[PDB]
């Protein structure tokens, strides 16, 4: 089943949605999202960070894009991508995105190089503008405007 | 001798002094920097990012500490330190600072895996707040308040 | 409406955008800024400068700030400032600007002391570096590098 | 008695003489200058400008022909002059001038608002070409070809 429940909120503090995740056959992690009041059919970039910390306004605090294979970012970069790099959210007229991503490359699972439930833990962020999936370090995806940890 | 002289901004894009740089002997490179409009008696947070962009006004725009070797951040982290970590610096009463730090794990010739002079460029930052060689990613220096960027 | 046309050229007479102005509510004036071929990424000073004049390559050629009550240079001066003192553009990765800065020391009024359309005219500049807002005669901009001619 | 001595140099750098002065009788300023290395024959424009400061080529880099009483450029301007408005030079044969002219507008006095040896310092400059003694801001005389820079 979907577990670990993450309450995401945007820059001024409003619970704006959730995630879950299942631990997926296979293999990798299904991550359901399930939020609204975001920029009526924008394209907005979506990754995992390698630090469970929300600090708002702005979430640089904390990390980085999640990377335990030391690459660069970017679907279409010949030397990318990272592991927490997934496709962009789609957004509909509402202002709701709900959908079901696969994340091949992560795990749930203690000891494992690819884990995101590490001491550390990691966080779901929403962009403000679109993934180019090519750019150095994060797709020129701008600010990050919604944010969700999962406490490791 | 110095040279690849880089401007330095603040939020206001105010110029605020100056970076010049050395191929060190030895080794890495000696960085001198000579800013002034600072908080007077102050220790400030000092890195070198990983991308030679300024976007005022809180220039996340970009990146992230320079980081080659996929480290921690912190002089005193036992799985630390980033590539682009140097020491504090330290304010007269003058609001000004003028020193020549070295950062022993850089590089400006292209294509060594420490080269600061990439396609990307790098970006000095002094931040609002002295570093504790610690926490990530930044080591709680709270806000970026002065940048330069070195470009090709 | 916006209008006072002006062309902008660089160093080699190439053309590199253009200026417009608005008799400002209020107040002063209101001016439209659209701009190439500028360092990607750079702050610039940017000027308001006595004479209607743009002669290639170094553009001295005339004159001048625009200093009508003869003050010094610079917002952070307190001997300060010059009427055509204008803030800092920042260039996009592009190249680019394209702004309204407001000019409130300015006027089009035939008679008025700051009026910028006398019978020499006035020239906007963009210098190669940022303005410190302090040091005579112009901030330490460094060269002039784009100029354009208006014609009162 | 003369003193303040100042050594002229070109845009070059090389020496080209020397100027020295003296509180007149009466009143204001003589001014004893002789140069060498210039155009010969050459009616040219010689002026007293408002900051000591000599950067090389274009001498720019500092000021401002020396105006404490807010006037325009030009003996033959009615709204007219500069106290550190001079009479052109005239060169021999030679290249050389060897003259005292006098400055009836100027002071070495602290206290005075018609000082040129103030916090900032003058700088004597030769132009390439004669001053027309009418037009803003300096008379039509063209590049700043000599420099001579007296300290405050
Ligand atoms: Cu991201
Ligand atoms: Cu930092
Ligand atoms: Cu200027
Ligand atoms: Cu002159
Ligand atoms: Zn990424
Ligand atoms: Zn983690
Ligand atoms: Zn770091
Ligand atoms: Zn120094
Ligand atoms: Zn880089
Ligand atoms: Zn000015
Ligand atoms: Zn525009
Ligand atoms: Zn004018
Ligand atoms: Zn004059
Ligand atoms: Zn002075």
């Amino acid at each position: 089943a979907f577990g670990h429940h993450v309450q995401l909120v945007n820059r001024e503090g409003k619970a704006v949605g959730f995630i879950e995740i299942k631990e997926s056959d296979d293999e990798g992690l299904d991550i359901h999202i399930s939020a609204n009041s975001l920029r009526p059919g924008a394209s907005l970039g979506f990754h995992i960070y390698e630090k469970g910390s929300c600090v708002r306004p702005d979430f640089e605090s904390a990390g980085g894009h999640f990377n335990p294979l030391n690459k660069e970012h970017g679907f279409n970069n010949p030397m990318g991508h990272h592991a927490g790099d997934l496709p962009n959210l789609e957004v509909g007229a509402d202002g709701k995105v709900d959908v079901i991503m696969n994340a091949p490359d992560t795990s749930l699972k203690k000891g494992s190089k690819l884990n995101i439930l590490d001491e550390d833990g990691s966080a779901f962020i929403i962009h403000e503008q679109a993934d180019d999936y090519l750019t150095n370090p994060s797709g020129n995806s701008g600010a990050r405007i919604v944010c969700g940890a999962l406490l490791g």
